C-alpha cells in the first residue's frame, strides 16, 4: 500500500545517501498526487531552509521524483560503474510545487539474454543495488527470472520424470537463457543443488523488494517445451522435434514442442504456473515464448493461432487475470517466415490487451511499424542497444531519442511504454542514462550536445571544458551511427578470430575518437579522484587501442600481401607484442574491468572448489567458444584483463607467426590449417584452472599516458 511503498523508498534514500542527510528529505506516497489512473507522477517542494519534500502516486515515481531532484538540483550521478552524490549545504530549494507526469504507463527492464550474460552469479546484495537503480530511473515493469528452474524441477518430479532425467535436461548456468526459450538444453549442466537453494533465497528477496516499491514483476511461464523424458512417462504425446539452434547438435538443441491440442498441454502448463504461484505469489503478467529464433513447423494460420492461444489457456486455466508480456523479436528475426498473416494469426489469437508485446528493438528494427501497431494489442517500445555484453563504444543516440515519440504519433499507436533491453549492462552508461530519461520526459531531449555535457559534468562533480568536448566528440562519432544496419555487436580485429579478411570499416570518423582520448586525458590532472573519471578515461585508451588494433591490422595484411617480411615483424610485432600487452595492463588497473572480479564472482556462487571450478569454466566458456565445438564463437565477447592476455593475445601472436612464416617460406597462409590450430588455444583459455587476480594493479592515468604517448604521434604522422 501508500505506506509500505514510501517505507521502501526512506530506505532507498537511507542506503544511497546515508541515514544522516535521508533526515533532510519528507518522503510520501500519495495515490490521489496522479491526475489520470495509472500515470505515474511525482513532485518536488521546499529545500533551502525547508526538508525536500517528495512525492509520488507510487514508490517507483516517489524515487524517480528523488533522482530528478538529485540529478537537476544538486548536479548528482547514478550508475552502474559507480556515483556522485556530493549534496550542496544548503540543499537547493525548489521553486513553489514542481510536478510531473510520465506519459508511459510502463517503464520497462531486462532482457532475458541478460540473465546469463550478466546477472548469473549476482548475490542479493548486488540485485538490491540495481532495484535501487531500477526505483531511480523510474522502472515499474521488470523481469523477475530467477529460481524459475527449481521451480521446473518440482513439477518434472511431480509428473514422474527421474532426478537423473531433471539434471541431464537444464543446462549449465551461464546458458539458462537458451534454455528457458528451448534453443538448447543440457549443455554444460548440470545445476548442482546449491544453485537451487542460492536462487530460490534471491528470487523471494527480489520479488519482495520489487513489490515493495510497486514494481511489478514479471514472471515465467510455460510456452510448450518439454524434455525428450517427458515421452517415457506420457508415450502417446504429440511432439515436434525442433531445429538445430546455434549450430549445436540434438544432444544440446533440437526441442520437443508439445502440440498445442495435446491434452498433456494445459496440464504441464498449469502445473507450473500453480507451483510457481503456490511459491512466490504473482502480479499477474507472465513473460513466455515459443518461437525465439526457431523456425515453427507450419506457416498455416490456424496452426500458429492454436499454438499461441494452447499457450495463454494454460495461463489463464491458472490466473483469470493473467496478461501476456511477448517478445517481438522474432518477428524481425525470421522476417520471411513472419508475413502479415502469420503475424496476425499470433496477435489476433489473444483477447485484445492481454497480450502485452516488447518491440524489443525498436531503435533500428521496429515491429509496430509494419503491423499496424501490433494490430492493436499494447505495446512497449524497447531499446535493445547492447549484444553479448560486448565492450566497444557504441549508440544510436539520435534514433533513440526520436523513437519513443515517433512510435507515439504513429497513426492508431496503442504505444504503453518505453523499455531498455540489453543483452548485457556495465557498458555504455551514457545510452542507458538518455533512454531512461525518455522514461520519464513528453518530448525528446532538444539538444543532445548540451545534454552529454551536463551528463559528464554530473558524473565528474565539476564541468570541465576538456571532458565536454571530448563527449560532444563522441557524441557525434561513436554514439551516433545512423541507418537501418546500426547493431551494438563488436566485430572489431581485437575480440574475432584473426583472419586475412576482416572489415576493419565503422560508422565513424576515427580521428573523433583519438581526439576525445586526448582530450579526455588533458582533463586528468583535476579529474584524476573521481572513480567515474577513471573509468571513462579507461573505457576510452581501451577504445583507442582497438582501433590502433584495427589499424595495425591493415598494415600487417598489406606487408602480408606484399611479401614485405620486415614490414610485416614490425606492423605485427606492434600489434601482437606492443599494443596488446599494453591493453591487458591497462585494463588490469582497475577493478570493473578484470575478467578475476567477475570469475570471483562465480566462485562466490559455488560452495566448493569443485563447483567453483565449474562455475568458472561456464563462464569461460560463455565469453568465447560459448558452445563445445566454438558454436558462436566470440559472440560474448569482453575486453578484460586476464582475458586479452590468455585469450585475444594468443591468437594474434599465432596468426603474426603463420603470416611471416608463409612469408618466409614459399608458401601460401591457409585459414583451414590456422583455423584447427587457433581452435586448440581458444579451447585451452576455455579449460585451464589458471585463477585470474580479482585486485587493480597499477595506476590507470599513467599507464593511459603511456599508450597515449607512445601511440598518439604515430596516429597523427601515419607512421606505424
Ligand atoms: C554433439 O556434440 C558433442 C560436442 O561436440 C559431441 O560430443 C563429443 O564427441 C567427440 C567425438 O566423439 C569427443 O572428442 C574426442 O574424440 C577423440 C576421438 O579420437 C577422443 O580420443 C577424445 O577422448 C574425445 O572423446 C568429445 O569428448 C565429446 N564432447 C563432449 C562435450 O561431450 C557429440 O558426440 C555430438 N552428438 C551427436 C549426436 O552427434
Ligand atoms: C486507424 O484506425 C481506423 C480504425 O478505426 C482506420 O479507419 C477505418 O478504416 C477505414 C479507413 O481506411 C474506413 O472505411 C473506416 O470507416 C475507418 N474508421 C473510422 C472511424 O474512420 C484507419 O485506417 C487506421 N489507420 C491506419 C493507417 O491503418
Ligand atoms: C547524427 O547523424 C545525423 C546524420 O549525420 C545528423 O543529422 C544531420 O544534421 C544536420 C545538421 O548538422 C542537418 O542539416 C541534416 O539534415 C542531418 N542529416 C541527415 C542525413 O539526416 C545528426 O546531427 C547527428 N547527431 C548528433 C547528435 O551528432
Ligand atoms: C499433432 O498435432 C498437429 C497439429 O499441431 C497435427 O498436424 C498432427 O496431425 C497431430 N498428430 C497426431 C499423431 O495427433
Ligand atoms: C565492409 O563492409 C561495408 C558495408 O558494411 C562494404 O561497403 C565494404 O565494401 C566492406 N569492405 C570490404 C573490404 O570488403
Ligand atoms: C575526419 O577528421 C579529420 C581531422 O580533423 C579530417 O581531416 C577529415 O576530413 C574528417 N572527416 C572525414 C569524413 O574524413
Ligand atoms: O526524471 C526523473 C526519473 O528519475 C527518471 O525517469 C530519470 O528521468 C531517468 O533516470
Ligand atoms: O547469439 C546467441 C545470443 O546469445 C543471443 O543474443 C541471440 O541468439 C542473438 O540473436
Amino acid at each position: 500500500d501508500e505506506a509500505r511503498e514510501a517505507a521502501a523508498v526512506r530506505a532507498l534514500v537511507a542506503r544511497l545517501l546515508g541515514p544522516g542527510p535521508a533526515a533532510d528529505f519528507s518522503v510520501s506516497v500519495e495515490r490521489a498526487l496522479a491526475a489520470k489512473p495509472g500515470l505515474d507522477t511525482y513532485s518536488l517542494g521546499g529545500g533551502g531552509a525547508a526538508r525536500v519534500r517528495v512525492r509520488g502516486s507510487t514508490g517507483v515515481a516517489a524515487a524517480a521524483g528523488l533522482h530528478r531532484y538529485l540529478r537537476d538540483f544538486c548536479g548528482c550521478h547514478v550508475a552502474w560503474s559507480g556515483s556522485q552524490l556530493r549534496l550542496p549545504r544548503p540543499l537547493p530549494a525548489v521553486p513553489g510545487e514542481l510536478t510531473e507526469a510520465t506519459p508511459n504507463r510502463y517503464r520497462y527492464y531486462q532482457n532475458v539474454c541478460t540473465q546469463s550474460y550478466s546477472f548469473v552469479w549476482w548475490d542479493w546484495a548486488r540485485w538490491e543495488r540495481e532495484i535501487d537503480w531500477m526505483a531511480l530511473n523510474g522502472i515499474n515493469l521488470a523481469l523477475a527470472w530467477s529460481g524459475q528452474e527449481a521451480i521446473w524441477q518440482r513439477v518434472y518430479l511431480a509428473l514422474g520424470l527421474t532426478q537423473a532425467e531433471i539434471n541431464e535436461f537444464f543446462t549449465g548456468p551461464a546458458f539458462l537463457a537458451w534454455g528457458r526459450m528451448g534453443n538448447l538444453h543440457t549443455w554444460d549442466g548440470p545445476l548442482p543443488p546449491s544453485w537451487h537453494i542460492k536462487q530460490l533465497y534471491l528470487q523471494h528477496r527480489v520479488l519482495d523488494q520489487m513489490r515493495s516499491f510497486g514494481m511489478t514483476p514479471v514472471l515465467p511461464a510455460f510456452a510448450g517445451h518439454v524434455p525428450e523424458a517427458v515421452t517415457r512417462v506420457f508415450p502417446q504425446v504429440n511432439v515436434t522435434k525442433m531445429g538445430s539452434w546455434g549450430h549445436f547438435n540434438c544432444s544440446y538443441s533440437c526441442s520437443f514442442l508439445l502440440a498445442p491440442e495435446d491434452p498433456i498441454f494445459p496440464i504441464i502448463g498449469s502445473l507450473f504456473l500453480r507451483e510457481l504461484i503456490k511459491e512466490f505469489g504473482t502480479d499477474h503478467i507472465y513473460g513466455a515464448d515459443t518461437f525465439n529464433e526457431m523456425q515453427p513447423p507450419s506457416s498455416e494460420p490456424s496452426y500458429l493461432a492454436a499454438a499461441t492461444t494452447a499457450v495463454y489457456e494454460a495461463m489463464t486455466a491458472v490466473d483469470t487475470e493473467a496478461v501476456w508480456l511477448l517478445q517481438g523479436w522474432l518477428f524481425q528475426h525470421q522476417p520471411q517466415f513472419w508475413g502479415p498473416a502469420q503475424i496476425r494469426a499470433v496477435l489476433g489469437a489473444v483477447p485484445r490487451g492481454r497480450l502485452l508485446v516488447l518491440d524489443l528493438f525498436a531503435e533500428s528494427q521496429p515491429v509496430y511499424t509494419r503491423t499496424a501497431s501490433f494490430q492493436g494489442q499494447p505495446f512497449i517500445w524497447c531499446m535493445l542497444h547492447n549484444f553479448g555484453g560486448n565492450h566497444g563504444l557504441f549508440g544510436a543516440l539520435e534514433a533513440v531519442n526520436g523513437g519513443p515519440e515517433a512510435a507515439r504519433l504513429f497513426p492508431n499507436s496503442t504505444m504503453v511504454g518505453t523499455g531498455m533491453a540489453p543483452e548485457g549492462i556495465s557498458q555504455n552508461e551514457v545510452v542507458y542514462s538518455l533512454m531512461a530519461e525518455l522514461g520519464w520526459r513528453k518530448d525528446p531531449v532538444p539538444d543532445l550536445a548540451a545534454w552529454v555535457t551536463s551528463f559528464a559534468a554530473r558524473r565528474y562533480g565539476v564541468s570541465h571544458p576538456d571532458a565536454g568536448a571530448a563527449w560532444r566528440l563522441l557524441l557525434r562519432s561513436v554514439y551516433n551511427c545512423s541507418g537501418e544496419a546500426c547493431r551494438g555487436h563488436n566485430r572489431s580485429p581485437l575480440v574475432r578470430r584473426p583472419s586475412l579478411q576482416m572489415n576493419t570499416s565503422i560508422w565513424y570518423n576515427r580521428s573523433d575518437v583519438f581526439e576525445a582520448w586526448r582530450l579526455l586525458l588533458t582533463s586528468a590532472p583535476s579529474l584524476a579522484t573521481s572513480p567515474a573519471f577513471r573509468y571513462d578515461l579507461l573505457d576510452l585508451t581501451r577504445q583507442a587501442v582497438q582501433e590502433l588494433v584495427s589499424l595495425y591490422y591493415e598494415e600487417a595484411r598489406s606487408a602480408y600481401l606484399s611479401k614485405e617480411l620486415a614490414s610485416l615483424l614490425r606492423a605485427g610485432g606492434v600489434l601482437a607484442y606492443e599494443l596488446l600487452p599494453a591493453l591487458d595492463e591497462v585494463l588490469a588497473s582497475d577493478s570493473r574491468f578484470l575478467l578475476g572480479s567477475w570469475l570471483e564472482q562465480a566462485r562466490a556462487a559455488a560452495v566448493s572448489e569443485a563447483e567453483a571450478d565449474f562455475y568458472e569454466q561456464n563462464s569461460r566458456y560463455q565469453l568465447t567458444l560459448w558452445g563445445p565445438e566454438g558454436n558462436i564463437l566470440d559472440y560474448a565477447n569482453k575486453q578484460l584483463a586476464g582475458l586479452v592476455a590468455n585469450y585475444y593475445t594468443p591468437r594474434w601472436r599465432l596468426f603474426l607467426e603463420a603470416l611471416v612464416d608463409s612469408v618466409a617460406q614459399g608458401i601460401p597462409f591457409q585459414q583451414h590449417q590456422f583455423d584447427k590450430n587457433v581452435f586448440q588455444l581458444e579451447q585451452a583459455f576455455v579449460l585451464s584452472k589458471q585463477r585470474y587476480p580479482s585486485q587493480p594493479r597499477g595506476d590507470t592515468v599513467d599507464l593511459a599516458k603511456k599508450i597515449f604517448l607512445k601511440y598518439y604521434p604515430r596516429w597523427v604522422a601515419g607512421s606505424w
